[PDB]
């Protein structure tokens, strides 16, 4: 029971329907998600399909489905400035949504900016209606509106051409849905892209226990956390900060070129499985000292919260633990899915805490940065 | 004992050294060679390393070294405009020489482009000494004087972060060097494109029984293979031509962007084990018709050539055969790296013979064909 503010007069965000990248290669990038991250390769267009302009691959895990595209032909403007300024990178956060007209209508209405106005696409298992607009940098938000489609994920998409017996030997990594979607703002943007949110899609700000106190000094970011009226999909929006060290935000937008989405969380309910199973597919995860575990369980002792999760395993697989009185979560951060320093993934399992790992910042600095003083700061 | 025309006076081409890849995101290009194509990460320059432009990681398998290489700064020109021109693709085919000052002295004064002068790069295991001159296309020659140079692939590259269980845990697949480098050219350029080789580079044309006879109603192409004197390194050199089809040099060209490598070859000695286990790792190849196959063995009643691997598991395989009186080989072509209809892969396994399966330019097309016609070509 909090402030959320006004209540829509029409249109409803039910949740994110897909997360679409534009990359270099399409077909390689849906293999590194099939294979690293416990995807599997679900529909495609292409040359194949008719589609002569750009290559989809569509991979999935539970409710979670990323689209890759490519563009087939030499020098493809949008693709390509969007390639090189920015790296292989998200370009679309789309959202299922019930009442699409009105949800337009409103956001035309209040300065959206509009990439395509409402639209319709049919197949032999029925019609999808869409829209899009855009948000900070290049990203961009296209409105679902899939009246139960029965069909292959959208109208137009096919079956891969090909199974792939190299992810079908790979173990669950048991990855559901996204939790949240972050999304890095150069020096002094927060404010405005939190109110475009407000104004422009009715969402509100999501207050959680994050908010109530500052990791300024570590985390050397501001965020603000915008959400629909029912608080069904998050986007926290980040700018950076004056902390103990350079920010991490800067260098996302140094190296972005922009504003872009930082992180994808995906939403799990076994992590210690999912970790387990992510590890033998190759991926890697940040590294955390045995310090942070045993100040950890010191700071438990003084807790009521009761942990579930067997503590030595997350010790052994570096996952990490936030809590207040009334709960925790579980998380863990990927190491970046490129070369440049930008994008990376979490995988988050909560229990009775709505928050977003806030007080990590503080105990993972603490314990990394006393060791390398240790090391001479080599 | 051919015609290999006069012997170049100094210099050594001893080997192809390693190939070059421009791609939208190298991190992801490493993993795709590595897991599907039976690679190993080997070695890495980066922002770890002080690489602060350029991103790197070096892949082996046996003598075959390719090497990744992305931007880490928004618009990058040079990276940026060839990403967007040609998609991921091969920049430079290196080779390792004895003598370079002579090859390149020679090079230059006979018209090459320079990219780099001679250079030289040194760390605690010893000095490398190189130069880069142009050939076709945005493609490149890097000249290597590695003078069993002890360190990790070359001076500065350095261990990757860390190891890859994904990687490591895959079986084997037995390719051994590289065979050769095959090159698309527009409309009319194959034979200035192989006179620049004889000029620049003094090598001379490799006869095969391919040479011998006419493929170009099957093939829609025209060959000549460039060889230097000890016919160590093989760079065949295509243009499209008029066949019973549309020519997929033509098409290579039109997605491509331009001129540009088509296929890298690579030797094997077992060849069954290898594609068994290349299939294990989700690779995908040309499927061939068991008309192919019947075809295949009847043709064979009239030769003397002995066939040693098991045909029932070359056909359950889709291994490629072919032969003369005095040997025969095996080949295969993996379907393509990317989604552009460019780059591909060539497994092959000699025994006795020195062509590149020109044969199989017709009988491939008359068993699909033929069976396309039954299905009304739908
Ligand atoms: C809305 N919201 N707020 C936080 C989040 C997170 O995912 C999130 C929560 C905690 C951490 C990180 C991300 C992270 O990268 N590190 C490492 C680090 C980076 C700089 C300085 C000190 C430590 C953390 O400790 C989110 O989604
Ligand atoms: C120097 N040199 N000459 C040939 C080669 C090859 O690798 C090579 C040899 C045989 C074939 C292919 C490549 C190939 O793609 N197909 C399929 C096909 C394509 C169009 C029309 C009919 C059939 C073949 O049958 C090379 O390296
Ligand atoms: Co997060
Ligand atoms: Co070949």
């Amino acid at each position: 029971y909090t402030d959320k503010g006004p209540k829509p007069d029409g249109g409803k965000f039910l949740c994110f329907d897909h997360i679409t990248f534009y990359v270099g290669n399409a077909k390689q990038a849906a293999s590194y998600y099939t294979t690293r991250m416990g995807f599997t390769e679900l529909a495609y267009q292409g040359l194949e399909t008719g589609s002569r302009k750009l290559a989809k691959h569509v991979v999935r895990q539970n409710k979670i489905v990323f689209v890759f595209v490519s563009a087939y032909e030499p020098d493809n403007t949008e693709l390509g400035a969007h390639l090189v300024r920015h790296g292989d990178g998200v370009k679309d956060v789309a959202f299922t949504v019930e009442d699409l007209d009105v949800i337009v209508k409103r956001a035309k209405q209040r300065g959206a900016e509009v990439v395509r106005d409402i639209w319709e696409e049919s197949d032999e298992f029925g019609t999808v209606r869409f829209a899009t607009v855009k948000t900070y940098g290049d990203t961009q938000h296209t409105f679902v509106e899939r009246k139960n489609y029965k069909g292959l994920f959208l109208p137009g998409y096919k079956a891969p051409l090909y199974d792939d017996v190299l992810a079908k030997q790979l173990p669950a990594t048991h990855l559901d849905f996204i939790d949240h979607v972050v999304g890095n703002q150069p020096d002094l943007q927060m404010e405005s892209v939190a109110a475009w949110y407000e104004k422009v899609l009715m969402f509100h700000r999501f207050w959680s226990v994050d908010d109530s106190q500052i990791h300024t000094e570590y985390s050397a970011l501001r965020s603000i956390v915008m959400t629909n009226y029912e608080e069904t999909v998050k986007m926290p929006i980040n700018e950076p900060a004056k902390g103990k060290k350079k920010s991490q935000i800067e260098e996302y937008v140094d190296y972005y070129g922009g504003a872009g989405v930082q992180h994808i969380a995906l939403n799990t309910s076994d992590i210690i499985t999912a970790i387990e199973n992510l590890r033998a597919r190759g991926m890697h995860f940040l590294s955390v000292p045995n310090t942070y575990y045993d100040q950890l369980r010191e700071r438990l002792k003084s807790s009521k919260v009761k942990i579930q999760e067997d503590m030595d395993t997350l010790q052994k697989l570096n996952i990490l633990i936030d809590y207040d009185e009334d709960g925790y979560l579980l998380q863990i951060f990927t190491k970046n899915m490129q070369d440049r320093p930008t994008l990376f993934l979490e995988v988050i399992q909560r229990h009775g805490h709505n928050g977003f790992g806030a007080g990590n910042f503080k105990a993972l600095f603490e314990a990394i940065e006393a060791d390398q003083d240790k090391r001479g700061n080599l």
